């Protein structure tokens, strides 16, 4: 955590496939890890233009930049210098499935991300393959300790050209590369986010994204103590 | 909404099956619809004792009692006197699937609920059929307008004897019995809840449950206006 400063930069490398279309991306950005804000500027550097909506890649581009306040133990910031990994399956209600695995490390004061994606069964006439999406609504992820790490569960709503939504479900496992001895685990908690597309160009082969993410425990009264 | 007073009572009838076990329940309770709090006292009146954890029925026992503040249009309170319905499928990560359909009406100043449940494929040696559960964690449901009504998506964590969790996903459709002409629809929003078992007796054939539920829009700054 002393390694995670008030301002920090990131660099990312990504490779993957979605329905038999291969691609690679890179990004660089910066943010304020304790305020929960960050910006990523992303280039598709192989396989552009992608034949699918860039939106389905948005959550692959940063858990160190969540505002955990001084009250919630921060699994992610605590993991440095060793870092941590995440592994996710996102399931779309029209059948698309996107798996992703990620490594986060700290090198020369810069966060370094390496992400690998594999998506299949996106319907050819669906909004993702037809590029009829308009970004994500805000969301809430529930995180809970499981087997020495954290698991996350989140349902997200993708805005559609024409006004509807297409929903997906995210199941994520977060694992620290630091021994359990050295981690204070949080209880069950929540991260509220708003991830927004700020800019794009050349048929989505350049995209700028911003996220704000703030953690909380449930602050509702408890009748089991306590309790308002 | 003038029909929904600061204190209101409820009565419920429930019938269903879970893995070839038939049962019926009734409940009666009261709450403060604008404060988002309620209590239900529930009896298993046929098929008791149930061979499964009562916890899987908990979310079948009340959307009128959500605190929507004065800022979020309240789909549920607006629906009266006609009322509304909900239909849900809850999918457990170990394979159990529970479908439920519900009618809410207002009769003589009392809310009346009629619920029908059908659950299948709960693993015989799983925590539900072995009655190794210890209640639910707090949760957040995302609600969004869809096709004249609202849909909800929520992931919940069931506490397990021994310390783990078993996760499930809830997909719900809420439909008003009042014509669209007469409803102000909310935008996408969130309901945070804490549902707690207060009391139980005679092998879970009597259960008292309390819920607190408070709605919010995402209050995080937006870089698309606006924006802190």
């Amino acid at each position: 955590e002393e390694l995670i400063k008030e301002d920090m930069h990131m660099k990312l490398y990504m490779e993957g496939t979605v329905n038999n279309h291969h691609f690679k991306c890179t990004s660089e950005g910066e943010g304020k890890p304790y305020e929960g804000t960050q910006t990523g500027r992303i280039k598709v550097v192989e396989g552009g233009p992608l034949p699918f909506a860039f939106d389905i890649l948005a959550t692959c581009f940063s858990k160190t930049f969540i505002n955990h306040t001084q009250g919630i133990p921060d699994f992610f910031k605590q993991s440095f210098p060793e870092g941590f990994t995440w592994e996710r399956v996102t399931t779309y209600e029209d059948g698309g499935v996107l798996t992703a695995t990620q490594d986060t490390s700290l090198q020369d004061g810069c966060l370094i991300y390496n992400v690998k994606i594999r998506g299949v069964n996106f319907p050819s006439n669906g909004p993702v393959m037809q590029k009829k999406t308009l970004g994500w609504e805000a969301s809430t992820e529930m995180l809970y300790p499981a087997d020495g790490g954290l698991e996350g569960r989140c349902d997200m709503a993708l805005k559609l050209v024409g006004g509807g939504h297409l929903i997906c479900n995210l199941k994520t496992t977060y694992r620290s590369k630091k021994p359990a001895k050295n981690l204070k685990m949080p209880g069950v908690y929540f991260v509220d986010r708003r991830l927004e597309r700020i800019k794009e160009a050349d048929n989505e082969t350049y995209v700028e994204q911003h996220e704000v993410a703030v953690a909380r425990y449930c602050d509702l009264p408890s009748k089991l103590g306590h309790k308002l």
